[PDB]
C-alpha cells in the first residue's frame, strides 16, 4: 500500500504471503500384453525382437 | 582521662569507640528525550550530532 507524506495518522497496513502448492497423481496404467502358447513360441516366432517386441 | 598520682583509688574511667556510618542514594533520574516521525528524520534533519546529540 501507499500513504501519504507528514501524515499525522501512523499506521501501516500488514500485508499477506500465502503460499499455495497443488499436486499430480498416477491414475492410468498404460500397458501392451502378449500370451504365447509354447507351440507357437517354439515353431512360430521366427525372431523374437522383431515380432514381439518392437510391435 | 587523668587522675592523681599515688592516689590509693586504682580505679580507671573506660573509654568508648562508637564508629559512625551514612549512606547516599540515588533519588533522581535526569533524562532529555527527542521523538522523529521518519519523515521529518529523513528530510529536516540534515546532519544529526549537530540538531539531536549536542543539545
Amino acid at each position: 500500500n501507499r500513504r501519504d507524506l507528514r501524515d499525522p495518522d501512523r499506521t501501516v497496513i500488514a500485508s499477506e504471503l500465502v503460499e499455495h502448492s497443488f499436486g499430480v497423481t498416477l491414475d492410468k496404467h498404460v500397458y501392451a500384453a502378449l500370451k504365447f502358447t509354447d507351440e507357437q513360441r517354439t515353431l512360430d516366432i521366427r525372431d523374437y525382437t522383431k515380432q514381439v517386441l518392437m510391435p
